[PDB]
Formats: C-alpha cells, structure tokens, sequence
C-alpha cells in the first residue's frame, strides 16, 4: 500500500483515482428518503440512505431516519452511518441508538464549524441538566465527561421512560478535525479509533456503532474505511492483498458518498498505512 501511495503522490493522480471510484460507485434507490413526509427529516438534499440498507425506526406511523447499516461481511464489522441530528430528529436519533442496541456513538465534527451549525446539540452538557425527548419517550443524562486534547469521551445514560430501563452509551467526540481539508498527520485520528475500539463499541457483543459528522459520509467514511482495512490486514493470510479502493467500493454499496474528496481518500490511505505500522 505504501509503494502505491508514493506512486499516486508522485504522479498526482489522487483526483483521477477518486473520480474512478465515484464513477463506479453503486447507484441504488432512495425512494423512502424522498417521500414528501420525510423532507424535514433530511439535512442535505444530496445525501440520502439507500432503501435496501436504511435503518428503520420501530415506529408505526413513520419509520424514517437518515441512517444506513454498513455490513462488512469478511471483516465481521457493522456500522450505522447517519447525518448529524436536526433540531426535530434528536428523539429519532436516540430511538435508533436504543433500538439498535448500540454501545457507542462516534461524532467527527464540532457543533459549530466555519461559523455555522453542523448539528443539533443532541446530548446534555451538564450532569444536572438532562434532556427529555418527548416524541420517543427517552431521557438522556450526562454521567461523566473526559476532555482530552484531540477528543472528548462522555458516558451518557439513556432511559426508556415507558419501562424505566436504562442503557449506558459512550460518546466518542473527535473535536480536532480542521474546518478545511484533512489533518496533516493521521496520528490523533488513529489514536481516537483505537480508543473507540478499546471501549468495546465496535465489538460483536453490541449493536453497531453509530457514526456521524454533518452528512455522515466524509469523515464518517474515513473512520469506518480505516477500521475495516486494519481489521482485514490482521485477519488475512496476505495483508498486502487488502485493497482500500475495493473496501471503499464495498462500503459504498451501503451508503452513498463515503469519502467526499480526493484529500479524504489520500488521508484514508495515510491512516491505514500508519495504522498498520503501529499494529
Ligand atoms: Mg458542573
């Protein structure tokens, strides 16, 4: 992978490789996402979940949420990629976390970036000021918060108000992805991924991890692509047979737009290369 990276870098063909992936990426219908009754549940008109892989809310009237299940068969890893919650979809977001039995939520953006709101403040900021989502009958409480230099980890408690059952959720918040471009080094991003792994949030004893940024495709795609490639390098008899382009195209069968720029594609290669040297 490193020799391939050096060749693409020296030939200046990141844009060409990226455009070939965009050209060959799967094109599946998103009929449910485009229904008029779901207009207020979507953040960007160009980012919708495919019907075949969308997560359904266990709701009789409207089961729609902009979220997709990415199921990586060989790696035995699943992820739910979703948009950053909207002011009216926070209850739906936490209903999905509850119903899917997720242990972790991975957030790759700040609430405000470039002076604009990228997602609703969907979790409580103080222990004593819990949030109640009346539409989905859930209460959410901040249990603890550990602020580090490149990321913050929070323990949240989700309570189903109907039964009074509770579930503990870990919120992994990468707070240092630059407003423009990608990080210069993948070191902090890889340390973040390893901290998510260590928590058990990506493990098969739990529901799939819920990952989002604003659209849930750019930085979200880089997170899952790096994690899956590293797992395959550890599992395979020939780790050099792991082709990041092929893994990305496989992921793109489940949600559109994963990796939004040639810069993110180059960053994903860099994170996999540096991650493999570490592992
Ligand atoms: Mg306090």
């Amino acid at each position: 992978m490193e020799k391939e990276f050096e060749q693409i870098d020296k030939s200046g063909s990141w844009a060409a490789i990226y455009q070939d992936i965009r050209h060959e990426a799967s094109d599946f219908p998103c009929r449910v996402a485009k229904l008029p009754k779901n207009k207020n549940r979507n953040r960007y008109r160009d980012v919708s979940p495919f019907d075949h892989s969308r997560i359904k809310l266990h709701q009789e009237d409207n089961d729609y949420i902009n979220a997709s299940l990415i199921k990586m068969e060989e790696a035995q890893r699943s992820y739910i990629l979703t948009q950053g919650p909207l002011p009216n979809t926070c209850g739906h977001f936490w209903e999905m976390v509850w119903e899917q039995k997720s242990r972790g939520v991975v957030m790759l953006n700040r609430v405000m970036e470039k002076g604009s709101l990228k997602c609703a403040q969907y979790w409580p900021q103080k222990e004593e000021k819990e949030m109640i989502f009346e539409d989905t009958n859930l209460k959410l409480t901040l249990i603890s918060e550990d602020i580090k230099s490149y990321y913050t980890v929070r323990q949240l408690e989700l309570e189903n108000l109907t039964t009074q059952e509770t579930r503990e959720i870990l919120h992994f918040h990468y707070t240092t992805w630059p407003d423009f471009g990608v990080p210069e080094s993948p070191a902090s991003f890889l340390n973040f991924l390893f901290k998510v792994r260590e928590s058990g949030s990506l493990s098969p004893e739990h529901g799939p991890v819920v990952v989002h940024c604003s659209a849930g495709i750019g930085r979200s795609g880089t997170f899952c692509l790096a994690d899956t490639c590293l797992l395959l390098m550890d599992k395979r008899k020939d780790p050099s047979s792991v082709d990041i382009k092929k893994v990305l195209l496989e992921m793109r069968k489940f949600r559109m737009g994963l990796i939004q720029t040639a810069d993110q594609l180059r960053f994903s290669y860099l994170a996999v290369i540096e991650g493999a040297k570490f592992i």
